[PDB]
């Protein structure tokens, strides 16, 4: 034809961004990865998908797995492939060999399949093909040049019948090279490479599409997640600097605090408490979550260093009851630890409680009990996803970290997340007269006016009380002062 | 079945939380690492407690080991397995080659093999099967091809008979290829790796689940230890943030500290006392552990940098007797230097003694010496791993650190795991007046109030005194302060 | 000795027919074995790792010019 190259959607999410639109019409596509990076589950969701949501049908060739052990597989995904081979929108063609034995039954080999899968193709109308591991195939005695002619007779011939394919490779080194022959990289037309690198006892499954003949796409690696739902990629790098922006107020549960704040926090923004251990970010969580249910708002608590009970107990020591907030149904408290996961599928975890609950706040105690172990870059990555996420659908967030060195602190974060936030309310420890004091500072705001003082405050049963400034005092900011008279 | 695949039990401790739930029945695991990493164990334990403790008979296939062997080893564990053999619940099959000689056993190999499997299975009713390295046999003359498919034709027939198998591999590389052909990876349907990673000169076993087709499962790396009782995996990623807490209180077995905390220390929570070497920890620590026994209740007191004997030397000039705490059976204490093991090992020896001797309280004479060496990420792992049991078993834990610089400490910790912990008492030196003293701080304290004062505190053969706080100082904290006040008092 | 000639399935054979036959004659044996790397492989064809009951690495590891002699027991 004569225009810009036209591609099916997988409906993969996350994939077709990646992709600009889907996998090109009409040619083959190699994915490739270890033993257990998902190769097999993409050529699934790739078919599944067609037939279930454009009705297109779909042939899956299989080369070592039993046509009854895929179908008993995608139950863990909820998938009735039985009942779309009955309805005939999918056709297993079983390439495997015999558990029994004979060696002369594929003399005909390349070209007698090509003719099955030709036949079925013609039979079921069908338009997209998956093949799953032509690698296992000449993984019978051959050298990369044999195997390069097989590839490209095959990538041809379904070329010629207009199908759209997903060829399966498995790779034994991460980054080594892209299949095992050092050939299928070039035959193809489309190249997706699945990983799971390792890095600290961690693995995490990247999704990289390494090239598309003839269109763009994203380049580089993108996380993933395989979940009861399949396949799920989050292309940090496509959301868009789109986010909403308001001008309403809602309050931090705290009045003063609002005060200080010109009146409270934005509704649409992402809400910073750092401060040393112990001087109270997770009291004022508490009372910014406990604003929302006496609004009747739902908020949601992400606590990745207390436990549920602790929480309760704390609370409740400092007057608000999180046990009626639960009930009401108005609250609702996550709690795991950091190392419970990779960030990835924390990430992806809150997002979907999001979505289940639709909270109007949400509060992550400590995003700096999530830094824990991963990169900065990393980390920066994570953060950026769930601001983000928050600020597009209009959720107000407040998120807290504790630095790692109490009093003298020179940064408002170790992580340098700082501006990838609008509102930064600051706590610090303060040496007055042998004595441990607090004071809270809203460090800056970014639509409105807030109070430029360190202001003194205790916390007691009732709460938080902000008191006044340090006036009559030097180097407030070191943490040990110097009283001038 | 219209249903996912189902696991079977392996009972091996920590196993199943990583698999959530099991093996895949009647499909084969493949399990492979380097030499004495555990494969072989990890089978043994698998037919065991199969056999144990749902009554499935198992078939054990060997091609290297001798019966006698096999049996002779597991004794190791306390496990008779000769006695099962006995009643007819186990049965080895030896697939080993005689020492003498025939050559050309490639081809009815695996199909005789294979009835004789089959035979066997049929025979005693088996519901489990461990091939112990199917890796040897093809270690006769083969290529990978050859490999793949003969891997594939076992794994295939085992299919069919339905029983759920354990496959076991050998591999050279600590993270090199999976299995010796590159082949065995992908004919699995799941595969277990087992590693026994150096690094430092001190040796740590991981356990991952790779994969398992249709199931979910943990993923990575998780470390384990080959104990008398087998192989015992701690899941520190499945722990769950789900610790009971309550509002009862205890004693420090230091009044004063006590009423700065507000009433004294929380039952369920995590102490961490901080300070320049010399500060006193190891004395908060002795009186938080006698206070427990004053009260008949049970204490450890895991000691990383004192002997047994200079902890009670040191003790007894304190006041405080260990001796009778001893006897009386209140008190125990451990002792052991953090370069004689791996801190998966540490944290095992402690659970174990948790579990042997039932303690109310519990204190370790410096985390900050259990980090020597090892990562940060390690150490921080160990750390929620003792911590969090100590806090989902009511018990009350104290722990020590030592700051690597005296004065001008600008962190409580330097491995940051002041956020993992719900109160902190902080012990500093003072240069007041050409002299050392120290204060004592309630840094922090989660559900109560406690005292802001940085007070001053002497130690004597009493043990610690508090007294008031440093009021005319500024930069008490830095270590070296300033007196203030130019108006002592004069007429009008 | 099968630095004649041979390839590491026969090695495997061989060995273990070896230990075997020691085992039976009720002997406790110390078979020592050649490596080219520090860190690589336990033992020479990569098969005597598993053959053996018991091994023991014996480690002369470089580092700065110094060297530094470890033993394993593995
Ligand atoms: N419901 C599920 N929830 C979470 N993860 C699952 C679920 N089902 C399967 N998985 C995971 O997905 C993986 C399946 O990978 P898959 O069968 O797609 O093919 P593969 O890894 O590409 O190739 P191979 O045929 O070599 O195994 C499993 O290893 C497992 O980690
Ligand atoms: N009932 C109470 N009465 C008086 N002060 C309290 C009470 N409960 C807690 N506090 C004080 O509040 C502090 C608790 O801090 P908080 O739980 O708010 O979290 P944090 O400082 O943000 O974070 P983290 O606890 O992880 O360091 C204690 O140090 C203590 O001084
Ligand atoms: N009771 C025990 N307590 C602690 N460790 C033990 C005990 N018994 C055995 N071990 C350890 O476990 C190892 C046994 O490994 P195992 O026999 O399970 O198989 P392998 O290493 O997987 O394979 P292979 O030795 O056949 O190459 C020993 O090397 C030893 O380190
Ligand atoms: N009988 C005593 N009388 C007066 N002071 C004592 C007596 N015993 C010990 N001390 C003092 O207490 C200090 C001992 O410190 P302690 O045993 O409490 O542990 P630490 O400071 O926590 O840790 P570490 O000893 O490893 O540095 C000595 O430096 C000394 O000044
Ligand atoms: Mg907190
Ligand atoms: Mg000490």
């Amino acid at each position: 034809e004569h225009q810009a190259i036209a591609k099916m959607r997988t409906m993969i999410e996350g994939f077709d961004d990646i992709s600009h639109g889907g996998l090109p019409i009409g040619r083959s596509t190699l994915v490739s990865g270890t033993s257990g990076t998902g190769k097999t589950l993409f050529s699934i969701q790739f078919l599944y998908n067609g037939i279930i949501e454009f009705d297109e049908p779909g042939v899956f060739v299989t080369f070592e797995e039993t046509p009854q052990d895929i179908i008993k597989n995608a139950r863990s995904f909820g998938w009735d492939l039985a009942k779309l081979v009955d309805e005939g929108k999918l056709f297993i063609l079983d390439a495997s060999p015999d558990p029994e034995g004979q060696e002369v039954v594929g003399g005909f080999d390349l070209s007698a399949l090509i003719e099955r899968i030709n036949y079925a193709i013609q039979k079921y109308r069908a338009r997209r093909v998956s093949i799953d591991s032509v690698t296992s195939v000449f993984q019978q005695y051959d050298a990369s040049s044999v195997v390069r002619r097989e590839l490209f007779r095959l990538v041809a011939r379904l070329k010629q019948i207009g199908a759209t394919t997903v060829m399966t490779t498995e790779r034994i080194e991460e980054y080594g090279p892209i299949a095992r022959y050092g050939v299928e990289e070039f035959v193809s037309d489309n190249v997706v490479i699945l990983r799971n690198v390792l890095e600290g006892e961690r693995r995490r499954r990247t999704l990289e599409i390494l090239k598309l003949r003839g269109t763009s796409h994203m380049k580089g690696e993108y996380p993933f997640t395989i979940t009861d739902h399949g396949i799920n990629i989050f292309p940090l790098g496509a959301m868009r600097l789109t986010q909403r922006s308001s001008n309403v107020r809602v309050s931090s549960g705290v009045v003063r605090l609002d005060e200080m704040c010109g009146g409270g926090f934005f509704k649409d923004s992402i809400i910073l408490a750092t401060g040393a251990t112990g001087t109270g970010k997770t009291l004022l969580v508490s009372r910014f979550v406990e604003n929302a249910c006496a609004n009747k708002e739902r908020a949601i608590l992400f606590a990745y260093e207390e436990s549920r009970a602790q929480l309760l107990r704390n609370a409740y020591s400092w007057g608000m009851d999180f046990e009626e907030m639960e009930r009401q149904n108005l609250l609702k408290i996550v709690c795991a630890y950091p190392e419970s996961a990779g960030l990835e599928d924390h990430l992806q975890i809150i997002k979907s409680e999001i979505n289940d609950f639709k909270p109007a706040r949400i509060a992550i105690d400590s995003l700096s009990a999530l830094a824990r172990g991963v990169s900065n870059n990393a980390f920066r990555q994570f953060v950026i996803g769930v601001t983000g996420y928050a600020k597009q659908e209009e959720i107000t967030g407040l998120f807290t970290n504790t630095s790692d060195q109490f009093m003298g602190a020179h940064s408002i974060t170790d992580s340098h997340i700082s501006t990838i936030t609008d509102t930064i309310i600051l706590l610090q420890y303060v040496e007055i007269r042998g004595e441990m004091s607090r004071a809270i500072n809203v460090f800056k705001m970014r639509g409105s006016w807030h109070d430029k003082a360190i202001r003194e405050f205790m916390i007691s049963d009732k709460g938080p009380d902000i008191k006044d400034s340090f006036r009559n005092f030097e180097r407030i900011i070191s943490g040990s002062p110097t009283r001038i008279t």
